[PDB]
């Protein structure tokens, strides 16, 4: 897709959103627990298909992500 | 226009621009007891209360985008 980063800030506001606990979205998105707390902690960055795994794992939930230049620039609740 | 902010909203919104509870008390200036209650689903802001919450969350960058009266959308500038 077009999105090739995700900032720790919009990691966790879009988990706040949905209300979805750590281990949920690292189930969803097929991730380690320990790997979704390091990108929201900025240790890694999350990228290839780990990224592709957690947008879609949101947009599964209901939140559209806005898109510039490749940077996530808001959020909408469906 | 907005007439009510969920407590995922300001929880969301306080992730996207790194403000802890008692911070965005101080930038709305309200206790922290009131936002650590509201978050938690226990009372619904309204009022003075609702608009000051909100213009914190501008005055840090974030737009919300409003319908029905209710939230739908975050922007950060």
């Amino acid at each position: 897709n077009h999105i090739k980063n995700m900032t720790p800030e919009i990691c966790k506001a879009s988990r706040a959103l949905v209300n979805l606990t750590q281990k949920e979205l690292a189930l969803m998105a097929g991730i380690a627990t320990p790997t979704i707390a390091d990108f929201e902690r900025g240790a890694r960055k999350p990228h290839g298909n780990n990224l592709r795994s957690i947008i879609i794992a949101f947009e599964n939930k209901g939140l559209d992500f806005v898109e510039e230049g490749g940077e996530i620039i808001g959020i909408f609740i469906r």
